[PDB]
């Protein structure tokens, strides 16, 4: 009954984030097992595998990212609840391929300001 | 004549136009470039992707419709080429270099220079 989640941020896109990535997590946390807790071979393997256990996958998509995007896209086809958080006070537009795919339902973007991000996910898991 | 499907950021940043502009021209002698509001714009690509043969990528420059095109590609089956110059000091993204199984999925470092040369080797 409690979900398995999956969190995904930029890392080597860079990790200007990092401290929202934490506040997200640690929120995370309060509702499921978050399971996100050759050398790049592993990485993409066990992602791989606790991307198809996830019940809901939550990607923070402001700082751009190849593994974030690709986390995204393997996570549409194998038909995962989506849930992308964009902050616009950050200057940047996000992707259209993000921002394009979101249905609104299975495949969620919301755009929201850095301190309200405990709440929005508060909303989004009761 | 094969269907290809090119991928570079764009709101990722526009700084490798010129790169992705030399990359297309010469991918045009070897197929279709398919790749020449939001959701037209992500429905419209997705229909291609899954037109494409081979889906080439830019992956030096950060991007996250760059990684989703390629997320869907591998779900799609499609034959997929990376191309990552170390040049820009960048460390690659592990997801992308992961992904790779060197043969329908490669990932090749090169320099700007030698682009040319490097996809006229690898469509022969
Ligand atoms: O070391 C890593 N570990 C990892 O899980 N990722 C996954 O890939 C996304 C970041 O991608 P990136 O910014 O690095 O390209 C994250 O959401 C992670 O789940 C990537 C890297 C190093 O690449
Ligand atoms: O306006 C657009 N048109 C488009 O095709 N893309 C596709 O998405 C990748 C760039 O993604 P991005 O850097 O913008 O996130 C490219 O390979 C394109 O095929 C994205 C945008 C604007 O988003």
């Amino acid at each position: 009954m409690r979900p398995a989640l999956y969190f995904c941020g930029s890392i080597r896109g860079g990790r200007e984030d990092r401290t929202l990535y934490e506040r997200i997590v640690s929120r995370l946390r309060r509702f499921g097992t978050v399971l996100t807790e050759g050398g790049d071979r592993l990485i993409h393997e066990q992602d791989l595998e606790w991307l198809q256990q996830a019940d809901v996958v939550v990607a923070e998509v402001t700082q751009p990212s190849l593994g974030v995007g690709y986390e995204l896209g393997r996570a549409v086809a194998f038909n995962k609840r989506i849930l992308c958080l964009f902050r616009p006070q950050s200057g940047r537009v996000l992707s259209a391929m993000i921002r394009g795919a979101a249905d609104g339902s299975r495949f969620q973007v919301w755009d929201y300001e850095e301190g309200e991000v405990e709440a929005l996910l508060d909303r989004y898991f009761e």
